[PDB]
């Protein structure tokens, strides 16, 4: 394939991630337990065809390792990516997964460190459907007022594409989310290629004012 091969020592790694996580991170998610969650990542994709991957593969993983994050809090970042606040990968799944590649074989009871296919390869495999899942619970559990930082200096700083414009925007519960807060950041180095007046930002807007839900957008140099 042409994605990454599995992350060598995958499962060491999600499993120490998963307690510093519980024990330091957010101590107030101690009562979880770390090695079943383990169990559930990998048993979901294990010695399955890497390129068969369905959302429902991964309940047993959301329902052990679900947390609603504090209103207000929660926080979207878009193509931005290059405190005391929650984004996707500050959350206990986003967090022991962030920057891992894993993909299962068939006939194979162990990762396949070679390579997996990506989602150009194929849009349901295990790493894609992981990450557009966790995403879309992250943005239904969103209450009070959400935050989305954008970069000002690509000419189309929210992309109708990306995982935030496709999926998170429409995720948002407007019985839960009253307000949306977008930030477009710029460089004092260079005139902004895209701003708060621009037909990009409109585009969010549209998406936000069709439910109702208040929407703000305010510019950064920071």
């Amino acid at each position: 394939w042409n994605g990454k091969g599995s992350t060598v020592d995958f499962q060491e790694i999600i499993l120490r991630r998963c307690y510093t996580y519980i024990r330091v991170v957010q101590p107030e998610l101690g009562d979880r337990d770390c090695q079943k969650i383990k169990k559930a990542f990998t048993d979901a994709f294990i010695s399955k065809d890497p390129c068969s991957a369905r959302e429902e593969d991964y309940d047993l993983l959301m329902k052990l390792g679900h947390q609603t994050v504090p209103c207000d809090k929660t926080v979207f970042w878009s193509k931005t990516k290059e405190k005391g606040l929650f984004t996707l990968e500050n959350t206990l799944l986003g967090y022991i997964a962030d920057d891992l590649s894993w993909c299962g074989k068939v006939g194979s009871s162990e990762i396949n460190l070679e390579s997996c296919p990506d989602r150009r390869n194929c849009n349901s495999n295990f790493v894609s459907v992981f990450w557009n899942l966790l995403s879309k619970r992250f943005a239904e559990n969103a209450c009070g007022m959400v935050q989305v930082f954008l970069n000002g200096s690509i000419s189309n700083a929210f992309d109708k594409t990306s995982t935030f414009g496709r999926v998170e925007v429409h995720s948002l519960q407007p019985s839960k989310v009253h307000t949306l807060k977008a930030w477009v950041i710029h460089d004092s180095g260079k005139t902004p290629r895209d701003t708060c007046s621009g037909s990009s930002i409109n585009e969010l807007q549209l998406i936000l004012r069709g439910k109702n839900i208040k929407f703000t957008c305010q510019e950064n140099y920071r």
